[PDB]
């Protein structure tokens, strides 16, 4: 077919990631592993470049869609995509703040995803809950899977965070994933992946890093036709 | 007695809609039951102005979140409003196309529901899909509900209808439900409520007649460690 057929295996993957908020250059580069059937793993980020300059919770979609379990009857696009890969195009335009703007691109070099990610963040609130660092934890979330197109799906979603005096920091989420190949690609209809993310802390670790558990996971919802059923 | 206590029986709703269209004015008159434990419900939905300016399917949401089936552990905001009622404003816009603005009230008359809505629909292109009636079905979704200060609620959705070239329209919805009253009320934490709707264009005769189904319930989602 047969991109799901490869990832049929425990997988590794490799994450380079570089960023620039306000003008200030940074880089996080990550690594971890998804055991199948997937759709729960972990990654553990480090910046490269000392410290991060802002909140590490705005970066947790940055740090696999192909690494999310699908269902058995809904397509599993990021996985179809392999070998020849996708381009991820993500806009996060958070209220009242910044936009983060970026673009990904990922190899596959056996058991192991390669994710190449440049990432631009604009119109920053230097005072604001993230570049203060007062997010205190990322909601769950029912991101919106759209067909776009003969060689695209897009991602759509709202991403909240909880801040200190527990307000709620919310980014609008908008990701085009793009098929690198020329051939035809099954392009899956609306459906719903459900994304659970918590970020720790690992003692072990002396650099600015985090780790990060994501659940992942698709499904749609049973269609009404009168009686329906 | 208030909250869901008024909703452990069955129930009709009544919603009178005020609209227009790019100046086009028009009614609705909207009739329906639900059935403890609800979620599960139909509209029957009636245009006093006759033809319907614009599709039926961007109305749907126009056509009661007090009808959704909550879980135990999930605080039913819509229904703890009452007796004293909600108010909701709500913006959805359209990608390249036109913005639903409403403004709902809602009131209750014993097991009776009243909502009145007004809807201006600004913006929208003369031949695209909404006003040329080329949407086809309406996507179910995964709204997200958020509180929104000591006596409000934040409903976020993407709204995807699909249209005949067979593409996908997209709608962000965004609507802020708000307790008209001073009493102190539960605010529910950040949930999502699942929706489904299916529409029906039913018998046409003077009047643009309209039949929806929708299923809607809440949940939350898992929780890691
Ligand atoms: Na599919
Ligand atoms: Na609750």
């Amino acid at each position: 077919e047969g991109g799901p057929a490869l990832f049929q295996s425990d997988m590794t993957f490799k994450i380079f990631i570089d960023g620039e908020v306000n003008g200030q250059k940074f880089t996080i580069v990550a690594d971890g592993s998804s055991k199948f059937p997937h759709g729960d793993f972990n990654v553990h980020a480090v910046c490269e470049t000392g410290k991060l300059p802002m909140s590490w919770k705005p970066i947790c979609h940055l740090i696999e869609p192909f690494f999310a379990r699908y269902p058995d009857g809904i397509s599993h696009f990021a996985q179809e995509c392999f070998p020849e890969g996708l381009s991820i195009d993500r806009t996060v335009r958070f209220e009242n703040d910044g936009t983060m703007t970026s673009h990904h691109t990922y190899e596959l070099d056996d058991t192991c995803v390669v994710s190449r990610i440049t990432v631009n963040c604009d119109g920053f609130q230097p005072d604001g809950p993230i570049m203060r660092d007062q997010l205190v934890d990322i909601l769950p979330n029912e991101t919106h899977m759209f067909p776009h197109g003969p060689n695209a799906v897009r991602q759509l979603a709202f991403i909240g965070f909880t801040t200190a005096d527990g307000g709620l920091m919310m980014g609008h989420f908008d990701s085009k994933m793009t098929f690198n190949g020329s051939r035809a690609i099954e392009i899956p209809g609306p459906h719903f992946v459900t994304i659970i993310t918590k970020q720790m802390r690992d003692t072990s670790d002396k650099r600015d890093h985090v780790c990060q558990r994501e659940v992942a996971y698709a499904h749609s919802v049973p269609r009404i036709t009168s009686a329906i059923g």
